[PDB]
C-alpha cells in the first residue's frame, strides 16, 4: 500500500505514534516519506547484506528476521515480511522499540539528514486528525 500523507498521519495517530518518546506526528510522517515514500512494500538491501523493510525501513541486522542476514538479531520478534503489510501495526510496534533504544529518531538516518530540525509540522498541515 502507498499511503496518502494525511492517511498515514491518521494511521500513525491511531496506533499511538503521535508524540511517542516526544516525537510529534510530523516527525514520523517526514521519516516515512524519505524512508519509503509512504509505500508499505518498500525494501532496500544494505551493502552489509541486511535489508530494510517497509514504511519506516526497519532493518534486519537488529530488528526483524529475514533468514538471510548472518549474525543479525530479531529484537522485534517478527519476520521482516510482517513489516510490509498494508496494516502498519507491526511496523509501528517495532518502531516504538527502535525509538526507545537510546538515540531517538537518529536511528533513522534519513530522518536525521532530511527531517531533523525542519518544519516537520508541514507534514501534517491540513490533515484532520
Ligand atoms: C532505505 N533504508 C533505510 O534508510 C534504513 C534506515 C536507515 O534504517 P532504520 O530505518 O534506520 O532501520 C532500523
Amino acid at each position: 500500500k502507498v499511503f496518502g500523507r494525511c492517511e498515514l498521519a491518521a494511521a500513525m495517530k491511531r496506533h499511538g505514534l503521535d508524540n511517542y518518546r516526544g516525537y510529534s506526528l510530523g516527525n514520523w510522517v517526514c521519516a516515512a516519506k524519505f524512508e519509503s515514500n509512504f509505500n508499505t512494500q518498500a525494501t532496500n538491501r544494505n551493502t552489509d547484506g541486511s535489508t530494510d523493510y517497509g514504511i519506516l525501513q526497519i532493518n534486519s541486522r537488529w530488528w526483524c528476521n529475514d533468514g538471510r542476514t548472518p549474525g543479525s538479531r530479531n529484537l522485534c520478534n517478527i519476520p521482516c515480511s510482517a513489516l510490509l503489510s498494508s496494516d502498519i501495526t507491526a511496523s509501528v510496534n517495532c518502531a516504538k522499540k527502535i525509538v526507545s533504544d537510546g538515540n531517538g529518531m537518529n536511528a533513522w538516518v534519513a530522518w536525521r539528514n532530511r527531517c531533523k530540525g525542519t518544519d516537520v509540522q508541514a507534514w501534517i498541515r491540513g490533515c484532520r486528525l
